[PDB]
């Protein structure tokens, strides 16, 4: 069954929200199934005029409080981040309380969507509703540069412990949990903390369904995949944690230097094992994978495993299988 899922576009003072809206409107399959609500903060007149010119194709709402926010002593340079957090709190409150929608896909104004962006969320929304171990579906692959993704598998999806944002679906139920403790600033890194995440994962793709414009190297998928016609049961936690983990640890192990230099090419899928924070950093860097960690979680990591393509080979940068939780001190 098809479900109504609003798209909440977060805008402020960039006239290029035009490019974001033009792509969303071009690919939208139904205005009824995907109403677009553009929440504009900042009161930038030119941007307001641009949004208004779309007329009824979107609903334009305006964050009401344009005042400066009192910041804490360590944050004089970060007024903008306090304003962003205030805008998200207000806009999500509008989509879930005033409009009373059951879920929403949050899209920053500098994101261009892929042709199957809507199909992807329509197909994954039922997974999010049914699996309490998931808390979001994201269009973003943090290691999604062209040379690091398999273009022959545009349909492949994964679970990740690293909340990616950048085009993401959440349920009204999650907003009910987050709203009472919403932070003053740095909302996305706050969601990445264990006190918020509570061990929950997001679905993310092999090839990103959003790309930033105006991170710049992430490749936007251009081959339409009919996700609603595919069997996505493999993403259920019980199946995924058995099958994907058996796949990762069943793969032959190779030293990082051998992967880097393309040795043993007959092995199309391998595992590079790291044992501590220093080796994770070093190995990630050697293979061109993002090496920063938020609350101890690596970008696109799942049970500590970062999966990507390297010189055409599938690689799993993984901890020993005795892994049992993230350590926030891995900074």
């Amino acid at each position: 069954e098809l479900a109504v899922i609003p798209i909440l576009v977060i805008a402020c003072d960039r006239s290029t929200v035009r490019r974001c809206l033009d792509k969303l409107l071009h690919y939208r399959p139904s205005a009824e199934l995907f109403p677009i609500i553009v929440s504009q903060d900042c009161g930038h007149e030119e941007t307001a005029q641009v949004i208004a010119s779309y007329g009824s194709a979107v609903t334009h709402i305006r964050q009401p409080d344009l005042s400066n926010i009192a910041v804490q002593p360590d944050h004089r340079k970060f007024q903008g981040y306090y304003k962003i957090a205030r805008h998200y709190r207000w806009a999500l409150g509008q989509i879930f309380h005033n409009f009373n929608y059951p879920a929403a896909v949050v899209v920053e104004d500098d994101l261009e969507v892929a042709p199957d962006f809507f199909e992807y969320f329509q197909a994954t929304y039922p997974l999010l509703k049914a699996d309490p171990s998931l808390w979001c579906v994201s269009a973003w692959n943090d290691n999604g540069k062209e040379q690091m993704v398999d273009s022959s598998k545009p349909e492949l999806l994964y679970r990740t412990d690293f909340f990616p944002g950048l085009g993401w679906l959440l349920l009204a139920e999650l907003w009910a949990e987050l709203e009472p403790k919403w932070p003053k600033a740095f909302w996305d890194d706050w969601m990445r903390r264990p006190e918020q995440r509570k061990g929950r994962a997001c679905v993310r793709p092999e090839i990103s369904r959003t790309m930033t414009f105006g991170l710049k190297f992430i490749k936007l998928n251009q081959q339409f995949v009919p996700f609603t016609q595919l069997d996505l049961s493999y993403l259920q936690q019980e199946a995924y944690d058995r099958d994907f983990l058996a796949r990762v640890y069943g793969a032959p192990q190779l030293q990082v230097e051998k992967v880097r230099t393309n040795d043993r090419k007959e092995l199309g899928e391998v595992r590079v094992q790291y044992t501590g924070r220093d080796s994770f950093k070093a190995f990630a860097k050697a293979l061109g994978v993002m090496d920063d960690l938020k609350s101890g979680v690596p970008r696109a990591g799942y049970r500590g495993i970062v999966t990507f393509l390297f010189r055409g080979r599938r690689v799993h940068l993984a901890p020993p299988q005795t892994w049992d939780g993230y350590d926030p001190s891995w900074t």
